[PDB]
């Protein structure tokens, strides 16, 4: 059984972890600092979002080069330090992968851009003008507006899929899968454990560059002919050489594709991410608007990817949080009174199913949303820009404020509240973005001495695993699939079950398990609860505001 099955791993946006140097902005030796608090909570890998050298056009996802590190974040001597104080405590490290796409910054980039006859010309993707003189394709980036950058000087454009500065890969030239793969050697060998490839099902387009009529185009990049055949070659030579963890970012992604990407017969990834429950409070699929969640519907999306996935043999990453996600405990759970109950909840509810878990920075503490109310305290290019436009529209100041404390990317890039002192000791000096007031009530050093608190019951559920082999073994079965508050389920194994409740709300409501629940002859006892007023019997009872029990059944 490999060593990534059991795993849970802890997601660090640098920039807002820990500040050990005073400019503000987080480093290495600050992660080096919180290992011992990262033990603590018994993670066992930590994955860092990209950290190499870059303009930050793009948060880091703009790479001008693989082989060093951000000057900010600190040296390589901190990293191979990082690696080896991690390693001795027992904790892996997975880097963030992104190769779909290089900063038009890289070396590849510039010699490339200068004309049509360099040698690295091939490395990107290169079209000429329609003779309607539209773009090569109506394609529309994900940043909005065209695919396609017309570079003047060599008289072609350029693809890309992101942002301007953001050049695609030309992953049909096997020079450039070369070259990222001995790009892979360096780091492995260099002690990491793995990676998380970031939009790694686009690199495969339709060399047919066709237009697309019912869409953006991205039916002509995504999960595209050659995937398959890319990932499982990065596996013969690459991952196939190393204990590795290897986990795909997938956008827009399906089922059946999932499957084959972590099938382990497959050869290609060990799991993967997708974002369809984390779609779920879209209204007609807008990421921009407001909306209360859709319950049924995430239901529906989190039992579809277990059952599916359990019978084909692939295997989910679970996770709620990311840097570029609203902070769960506000967006899902009740950020007010509830907040320790229904941040909680949500942690049993998705640590309870089949795959492998992740807790992003902060989480494990019940942080929520900033709720900032002026727009000075904002940073992504994005927020400030949707607050541009939408004040030129005449949209009033506080409705776009409610806007953007809903949805704003630099929600869950506040620093990490370490204690209740200056800045919630993220930093000696002035943050690049904001702490909000609710760190002196919400912060590290408050959760570690609070017997009952968020991160204790993270740091339960990541023993579970290592504990209960069902956790991993079981499959999984909804009940109660139309309950409008409650999320139950059981994980099924051999004379052995899980009974997994939550109430994904703040009233009071009934539990009754289904008739067909076969569980004659088994005895039930508390496996982790986030209330200690527990029912007389789980066959029925009323569950309280945000209640969440797990019952381990044995015979
Ligand atoms: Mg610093």
């Amino acid at each position: 059984n490999p060593w990534w099955k059991k795993a849970v791993v802890y997601q660090i946006y640098p920039k807002s972890f820990k500040d050990t140097t005073g400019n503000g902005v987080g480093d290495i030796r600050g992660i080096i600092e919180k290992l011992d608090y990262i033990k603590e909570l018994a993670c066992d890998v930590i994955w860092l979002t990209p950290i190499y050298q870059s303009p930050q056009n793009d948060n880091g996802y703009d790479i001008s080069d693989y082989y060093s590190i951000h000057e900010e974040y600190g040296t390589m001597a901190d990293f191979e330090e990082l690696l080896e104080e991690a390693h001795k405590r027992g904790i892996k490290v997975i880097m963030d992968l992104v190769v779909n796409h290089t900063s038009t910054e890289h070396r590849w980039f510039k010699e490339a851009a200068s004309g049509k006859e360099n040698l690295y010309r091939d490395f990107y993707i290169w079209k000429d003008m329609k003779p309607n003189g539209a773009p090569p394709t109506n394609w529309e980036s994900k940043f909005g507006g065209s695919a396609w950058e017309f570079h003047a000087e060599s008289g072609q454009y350029y693809l890309h899929l992101y942002d301007v500065t953001q050049a695609d890969l030309n992953w049909e030239n096997e020079a450039v899968r070369k070259k990222v793969y001995e790009m892979m050697h360096f780091w492995f060998e260099k002690g990491i454990d793995g990676f998380r490839l970031d939009v790694i099902n686009v690199i495969s387009k339709d060399q047919r560059f066709p237009d697309d009529d019912e869409g953006d185009g991205r039916r002509f990049y995504t999960d595209g002919p050659r995937v398959h055949e890319f990932l499982n070659e990065m596996n013969r030579e690459v991952f196939s050489k190393y204990d590795s963890m290897t986990v795909g970012e997938m956008s827009s992604t399906t089922i059946a594709d999932c499957i084959r990407y972590t099938n382990p017969e497959s050869r290609e990834l060990d799991m993967v991410f997708n974002f369809h429950h984390l779609k779920a409070d879209y209204p007609n699929g807008e990421k921009w608007a407001l909306a209360d969640f859709d319950f049924l519907k995430l239901k529906k999306i989190l039992s579809e990817w277990q059952t599916e996935m359990n019978k084909g043999g692939g295997w989910n990453a679970l996770f709620w949080c990311n840097h570029d996600q609203p902070r769960i405990v506000s967006r899902y759970g009740d950020d007010g009174k509830y907040r320790k109950k229904s941040a909680k909840m949500l942690a049993t509810a998705i640590h309870m199913l089949q795959g492998t878990p992740y807790i992003y920075q902060g989480e494990e503490l019940g942080m929520t949303n900033p709720k900032f109310d002026d727009i000075s305290l904002y940073r992504d290019v994005e927020s400030l820009n949707m607050y541009r436009i939408l004040k030129e529209a005449g949209k009033p100041e506080a409705e776009i404020i409610e806007i953007l404390k809903a949805k704003s990317r630099d929600n869950s890039r506040t620093p990490v509240q370490w204690n209740g002192e200056e800045n919630a000791g993220f930093t000696a000096g002035t943050p690049w973005i904001p702490v909000p007031d609710n760190y002196k009530e919400i912060n590290a050093e408050e959760a570690l001495n609070d017997p009952d608190s968020i991160f204790y019951h993270y740091k339960k559920l990541n023993e579970l695993r290592k504990e209960f082999d069902i956790i991993t073994t079981g499959d999984y079965q909804l009940i109660l699939e139309d309950d409008q508050e409650l999320y139950a389920y059981l994980r099924n194994g051999a004379d052995e079950k899980l009974l997994v409740i939550n109430n994904f709300y703040g009233k009071e409501t009934e539990f009754q398990l289904p008739d067909d629940i076969d569980i004659e002859g088994y005895d039930a006892k508390v496996l982790i609860s986030n209330d200690t007023d527990l029912p007389e019997s789980f066959k029925r009872f009323t569950v309280k505001p945000y209640q969440s029990i797990v019952y381990h059944l044995a015979k």
